[PDB]
């Protein structure tokens, strides 16, 4: 048993809700949120720049210390920080950015960074700003993690769309 609350069951493992994930993360406080990351994590917008926000640069602050020892990431990969704020911990997820021309096979591996993870908060990855289509990142979420993963999805007619398509 655990606090989330108000979310649809898709399958044995997958949940979906219509909500803001920064609200979200402030009340549940979830061991783990996802954030939809870049390779640089420059926390700009979408997802990224509501999170940072939500944790009055904090987030950025971490990420820029992070990338100066490390370097970027890579598309598909993660990198755990601190949840400031929001949750107990990070998982910074890089999806593919169709804007940017990258191959959305790559959202396959990106989702599999959520198996490292009991139970996560999380964004459909390479949706939004990111250009992907959120039907299709929807069904590699649900065929690609395994442990317990509560989607937040923010626009409400995008979410009764993923709803009523699922199959
Ligand atoms: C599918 C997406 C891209 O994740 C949705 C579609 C609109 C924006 N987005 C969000 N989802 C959840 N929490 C959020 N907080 C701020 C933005 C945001």
């Amino acid at each position: 048993v655990n606090s989330f609350s108000g979310y649809l069951k898709l399958t044995d493992n997958v949940y979906i809700k219509n909500a803001d994930i920064v609200e979200e993360a402030k009340k549940v406080k979830p061991t783990v949120v996802v954030n939809a990351a870049n390779v640089y994590l420059k926390h700009g917008g979408g997802v990224a720049g509501a999170l940072n926000k939500a944790t009055n640069n904090a987030m950025q602050v971490e990420s820029d210390d992070y990338i100066a020892t490390n370097g970027p990431l890579k598309v598909g990969g993660s990198c755990v920080l601190s949840g400031h704020n929001l949750a107990k911990h990070c998982l910074h997820v890089v999806g593919p950015n169709v804007n940017k021309g990258e191959d959305i096979q790559l959202l396959k591996s990106a989702y599999e960074n959520f198996n490292q993870h009991e139970v996560l908060l999380a964004p459909l990855l390479s949706a939004g700003i990111f250009g992907a289509d959120p039907i299709h990142s929807l069904r590699v979420c649900v065929d690609t993690v395994r442990t317990n993963v509560y989607l937040a999805v923010f626009d409400k007619n995008l979410y009764d769309k993923l709803v009523s398509s699922f199959l």
